């Protein structure tokens, strides 16, 4: 028993049980108030939040006649979602993901679940969930979640980690506008290295639900114990729902490489608003400092002297090459 | 029950009563006088204008006995379309999109609406709706919108909102027009900021089309208690057009795709093509001069005076370096 | 008239039967008027419409709509279909691109069918009715025994066959265009490009919404006989297909031309740079020291050393050659 | 009216099968084939050379085909689509095919029509992927004998899905030779090449972004064949083309930032350039504009006032130019 | 039989015999030495190194009756990671990769295996291999190793060889992070070299590992002539490493893809940075030398006389006219 997580702080005790008729909830410590729920009729959905805590589950996991290694597996934080079949209960794999704004980072929450009997068991690390709303819909009897089962319950879980990257995407495209704003008006220094965070964490993001789907899919695909009249129904939603994310990735990866050129064309724009000064200046004065070279260097034959008004009648012919350079300029170049 | 909405400004009601052989149609502001249209065999189709106003979404959900959620996720104005069977009535998330050319923006307006017997009731934020024109066959008892039930009114109404999406894209074209014809002939900066904008405009719509084919999706494989055939082969024409829809939103990104390098394009061109005339001139005075610059400088033996004639004849020795350059350059 | 053609003028009326025609060109405006209640159909050519004498009288004759008339006076507009109770505007061009410079023209020609005439207005001399005034001269097809409404079609379908000369002008031009990006690449080939693309859009610009003009009539034409017509317009939209679709055909293509050519000079910009640096980066150094000599001193090393002059050249010169040996090492 | 570019070859050939014994022949004859309408047994026929518009015709009215389903097919550029019907199915598909020593992505539409037990398939040219298809047919090799024509479709289809993962084989070893040359030796002409890529690469998506239509509409309705012993089969196959874009999808990114490699490595060895022709001009500028003072001509002189003026001013300048080689590459 | 390898240099052949009993080994390049333990009924383990021969690998070829394209398919060094079925042994193409941090360097090591009966066919290009823990277990009986066969050992080979992978990726990892710090700050030179030969080994490394994913998925969904389900669960697990290492390795391809241009937009950048001094310091001088070569030159007419101290006032405004340019300077 190997818990790798950071979080050792606080644990947590929830059970909801359900029925065509009432509900009740609770918040106890005791272990062995919420374990004879097991063989009771009704579907009683059971929270642990702080999983840090080896004792507890060693003694409800073994109450359960848990597998050993699935045990352990709980408690391992690092893993890539799949699903464990088993003769009585099936164990899953899953992951949430917070993003807080006004900032880049992202982290996530491994969440561990197992279906026996009418018992459905949600084990989380920390404090909050996008699970609530599931909650609102089993207390307040919102459609028929009070009489299916706990692989519907389960479905009902599944269905809302669904929505929880559907709503990570307004929290993605706060810090976009932000950047955004940097990089539509006065772009500066740093913004690549804000561009990457965003960028890095993009493709981050698809790369969990990647695998993730055939961690459902295959689940929609076999299912031999649970209803499968039931189950086609369900999972299929959620089987499309991937093909939402798989469009709204790529839709903010051309966002993030589309608005990265605006800081890159500025540059040249730049580099061009620069190179014009360069141009013009030199184009101005080395076919001029030739004039000043020739009348510089001293010959045999001079003309100068010997020319009527020699000084003043050279400043005359070379104003006038400054001036049609610049009716030549002053235009689309 | 909070309203998170822009415009809590003005609150309008509208009803509709209809059949194949009578019709009324007038605003009661009255909460009350929309009551009793409950019982109506007649398909009741009803307007309301401000949902802003928690009470009178309270009012007319209590009196019709409906779930919160299905009264407070109106108030809700973010939410995704979407729908809900129910054993009596019809829940149903939908989005008005308004575009306007001078201004490039993308402004909206979600529109819910319930049907349960013959009672229909469409709700908006503010003024305005392309459900005009199908008022005009409903008071004019033209097409079939009469002979049938509130069941293909609702059909009618969707008809109407996904037809103007279609609208929409014409403007989006022309929008794109003007604004790819901008790259192509200026290199200017003004295009720039408007471009990844109203790309992102058009990025913004397909986010919303492609979940929205579940709402025709949900009605078109099921519909258990509204009356089958009909239902769904009209669905399907608007099932198809979905689809024909959402694969023209896609097709238009590939103009917008590598038009933004087009703008690079002809600036990094035109840089280079600036340093091209910069360079001829650098190149061709410069060793000229560095010849005057040489008998500039004095020594004590000249042989450019020893032999006659020593200054016309570098001046044409010169000339002809410059020209060949020339001839060289322009390859 | 919104045209810049004020110039030629002409009026001529080609009348018919199923059995005998009559043709003249009498420039008198009131002349072809009583033409308007003759049993024949009456087909009239209105060239030089840039007079208004001719547009007032007639849509006062006809009783046409003044806009309809201001709509012709329009030079610049969208092809479209105006259904009325009594006739139909329509507004069509004729696309002329010539091989020997890049510009594609397009004259407007209005068309006004109601009771026993229809009309065809041009702004400037010339058309591609001359064989269509041929099968109303020798009574070649069913023109002669069929009213106005297969007599306007005769009038469509030559100027639906007039497009496929457009791309076969156009498609040479690309076949040369092949030739002129893709290899022996020069200057100014773009800027054909950008006014053969250019015109490439604009030719877009009237072809893509001509669809629902022509389709427009593809299921209606009230007045007249429908049906025959009809299959007209499927073969006629059956070309338009390919057409719209040699368009967007040539657009991947001319697509490839420039970015392959973008990256070519670009890549040149160093190439460019390299010229410019081992030039101008051998004189400033040489130019300094051979500048250095025309400065004034107490103490001259150039009296103090004998053979001052030539000596000091000639060492320079290998110190700048071997700047070849120092560049052009590979990067 | 056939467009298509092979009017050359022609062949029909039909495949009768049952979950016992087997017959099958090669017959260019058009009323051998007909007969087999009302065949008990799923009837599968091969027709290359859909050039000829006499067959299909002669053919297609024995059937009762609508004379547009028959002009469809003699469409040779078309979108892939799934039309059902009371009687019959009309399914549109494509086949791609990329050779490595000239880039370029050849293509060949298949037009099959499913009636009952009768299964059409039409071709251009000479070349499928429903040779092995064919062994198990052959061979009495598998459920393929049992199952109907609805099936049979089902392992068509099935075959040409795989055709395109070894399709998009070709593509990646193309990127394996692009990821070579870029990278290492970069070469001019090799962005005409990789835009080529591009302009193929996005070509094929054309094809199957629409093909999930094309699947969906099976998979999720499928009303005249049996349902259940046909559905969830679907599925896998739709599974697939989820599984075959995503992998387009991801080629567009390797490419598209590979063919930065080229560029970047450009603006490298331009920079690499620039900074050396800047140095150069700078520290010279400022000293010819020194001794050009001394060059100019006035009416008082202080040259010759400053005692051992020569040996220093360029010494004093010789320091000048000292202090700005340490402030390069500050 | 044509041997495209570069060690022709060392020859070895070691045979690690052992049971549910005991064990014994021996090392001897005789090729008559340890073919007679063919027939035998305990599970035998046979190194093979050496693989520059052609007449050996022929010859226990010949004593096995393996198919001579196969043995030749050895001999070739350069092949892509499969599996060749056969109806009593099998085999299977692999590779070991190894990378030093000191010199970016990422070299291969083809071993191609086949376990025929109780014996274990183990070919090696040169000497040394990460089977040395392996061996262990096999000699002093350390896990179930003994209770079980060969087959069971055939798959404790995969640890040693994905335990490789893991490592592998973890000396690989360490050069991101400071070709990340070569790049986020103080950009120079030879970064694209090592943004190319990182990338490069690392294009050559998904090249080898994403082929070799199927070697499993061939086996895992059948192992028809070994025991089944008694062999498959165990694939399994270096199943979701197989997967998970690609992954990995996809990690670090993405994290390069974006690493690279990040430094193009930090080059581009300065570039124009440093070409803003080269305008301002060359742009005035421009015309300054130009003013000197005025005066520089001679004329019948000298004004410069005729203004009185001529010499200090030229001098003069040419002071306050080249400063003014660096406030003329800050404009875009």
């Amino acid at each position: 028993l190997v818990y790798t997580g950071k979080y050792r702080e606080d644990f947590e005790i929830e059970v909801m049980n359900y029925s065509i008729e009432e509900f009740r909830e609770f918040k106890t410590t005791d272990v062995e108030s919420v374990l004879p729920f097991r063989d009771s009729s009704t579907p009683t959905w059971i929270n642990i939040t702080g999983i840090h805590r080896t004792d507890v589950v060693q003694r409800v996991g073994e109450f359960f006649g848990i597998h050993p290694l699935v045990l352990e597996d709980i408690l391992n934080v690092h893993q890539r979602p799949k699903v464990e079949f088993f003769e009585n209960y099936v164990f899953i794999v899953l992951k949430m993901f917070t993003y807080d704004k006004n900032l880049h980072e992202l982290e996530s929450e491994q969440v561990s679940l197992i279906l026996t009997k009418n018992c459905v068991l949600m084990f989380q690390e920390k404090i909050g969930d996008v699970f609530d709303p599931v909650r609102e819909r089993i207390r307040y009897n919102r459609g028929i979640i009070r009489k299916k089962r706990a692989d519907y319950l389960l479905y009902s879980l599944i269905d809302a980690l669904v929505d929880d990257y559907f709503v990570l995407l307004e929290k993605i495209d706060d810090e976009i506008d932000v950047l955004e704003e940097e990089v539509l008006e006065r772009p500066e220094k740093e913004t690549v290295q804000r561009t990457h965070q965003l960028k890095r964490n993009l493709v981050e993001l698809r790369k969990t639900i990647w695998p993730l789907r055939e961690v459902l899919s295959s689940l929609y695909r076999d299912v031999p114990p649970l209803i499968e009249k039931e189950t086609v129904p369900y999972f299929r939603d959620v089987y499309d729902h991937t093909i939402q994310i798989a469009d709204t990735v790529e839709t903010f990866r051309d966002i993030v490489s589309g608005l990265l050129d605006v800081y890159l064309s500025s540059v040249s724009n730049k580099t061009n608003e620069v190179m014009k000064v360069l141009t013009i200046i030199a184009t101005i004065f080395m076919p001029l400092t030739f004039i000043a070279g020739i009348y510089g260097m001293n010959f045999e034959y001079m003309p100068e002297l010997r020319w009527k008004w020699g000084y003043p009648v050279v400043l005359a012919v070379m104003g006038v090459i400054a001036v049609i350079m610049v009716v030549y300029f002053k235009k689309k170049k």
